[PDB]
């Protein structure tokens, strides 16, 4: 895919809403790549964590975004998954038992969000969703990362989660 381009303003859209930032995430192999960002210059500064800067690549099993687009695979292709790159623990918190983090991929596929809490850095969250194309293949994940000190989690949920969610869905008919 290749339609970076009218998502750009729904990703700011988002962000001039909530003073945080959004992301579109594809994953390649075993890494998440961002291939577009929310930037609006009369207030967001340049300097940001590893990731949340575009191009940054991060491991699938420690990001909202990697765990989401794994949990679309069936078990036994997470399995084989799992088997070839592993879990290198980063933070306290990364989930690296093997049938903890299977656990984990059916629950975000059963409920359509994950978030996760520090699972890559200290200091970061972020919430994702999946997006979908018309014909309902998952085909990226629209995620909000931000610092723990800044942003609460059940404001992730509370209000995050519903933006994110139409947002979600108003790309599945253009893409
Ligand atoms: O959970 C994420 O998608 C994420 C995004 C950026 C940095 C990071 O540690 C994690």
């Amino acid at each position: 895919a290749h339609l970076p381009k009218v998502a750009q303003s729904f990703l700011n859209l988002l962000c001039a809403q909530t003073s945080l930032t959004f992301s579109i995430v594809v994953l390649d192999e075993h890494e998440v790549v961002p291939v577009a960002r929310s930037y609006l210059p009369q207030q967001d500064n340049r300097v940001s964590p590893y990731g949340m800067h575009l191009g940054n690549r991060l491991p699938a099993h420690a990001t909202s975004t990697g765990k989401v687009l794994l949990s679309v695979l069936d078990r036994e292709v997470q399995i084989e998954w799992i088997e070839k790159y592993g879990l290198k623990r980063l933070t306290p918190y990364t989930i690296t038992d093997e049938h903890t983090f299977l656990e984990t991929l059916d629950a975000v596929r059963q409920s359509d969000y994950c978030l996760s809490t520090e699972e890559h850095e200290l200091g970061v969250i972020a919430i994702a969703v999946p997006v979908l194309n018309a014909q309902g293949l998952t085909i990226a994940a629209l995620n909000c990362m931000s610092q723990t000190n800044r942003v609460q989690p059940q404001y992730l949920i509370d209000q995050v989660l519903p933006l994110l969610r139409n947002t979600a869905n108003e790309l599945r008919n253009l893409v």
